[PDB]
């Protein structure tokens, strides 16, 4: 028994809610929050910018040090950094950005990173400003992640569409 509230159960291990992931993280303070990162860990917009802004830019400062030491992530890759005021840890995961010509097949690889963590608060990877079909992202999530994932989808219209079309 954990502290997540108001989620709709989709499968044995996948749950969903129409919520802002930043507000959810501030309220729950989960072990792991997932960031929709890019390979440079440049947190300007979407989930990354909003989490980062909520950390008063401490996430970006930590991220720049990580990149200066390790170089960029791979598309489909991840790294674990601090969750600052929002979570114990932040799992920065790079889904393919369709708007940059990245291979959508890498979305499954991106979701595989979630399997290294027992429980996660996460957004829908490659959705919104990353340019991929959100219904597809949810399908890949359900078919790839085996650990307990609590999904926060910002858009009510999209949330309702995701639930109503879910197989
Ligand atoms: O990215 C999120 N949810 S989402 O479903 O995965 C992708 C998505 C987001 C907004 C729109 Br409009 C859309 F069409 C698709 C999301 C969840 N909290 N949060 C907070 C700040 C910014 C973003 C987010």
């Amino acid at each position: 028994v954990n502290s997540f509230s108001g989620y709709l159960k989709l499968t044995d291990n996948v749950y969903i809610k129409n919520a802002d992931i930043v507000e959810e993280a501030k309220k729950v303070k989960p072990t792991v929050v997932v960031n929709a990162a890019n390979v440079y860990l440049k947190h300007g917009g979407g989930v990354a910018g909003a989490l980062n802004k909520a950390t008063n830019n401490a996430m970006q400062v930590e991220s720049d040090d990580y990149i200066a030491t390790n170089g960029p992530l791979k598309v489909g890759g991840s790294c674990v950094l601090s969750g600052h005021n929002l979570a114990k840890h932040c799992l920065h995961v790079v889904g393919p950005n369709v708007n940059k010509g990245e291979d959508i097949q890498l979305l499954k690889s991106a979701y595989e990173n979630f399997n290294q963590h027992e429980v996660l608060l996460a957004p829908l990877l490659s959705a919104g400003i990353f340019g991929a079909d959100p219904i597809h992202s949810l399908r890949v999530c359900v078919d790839t992640v085996r650990t307990n994932v609590y999904l926060a989808v910002f858009d009510k219209n999209l949330y309702d569409k995701l639930v109503s079309s879910f197989l």
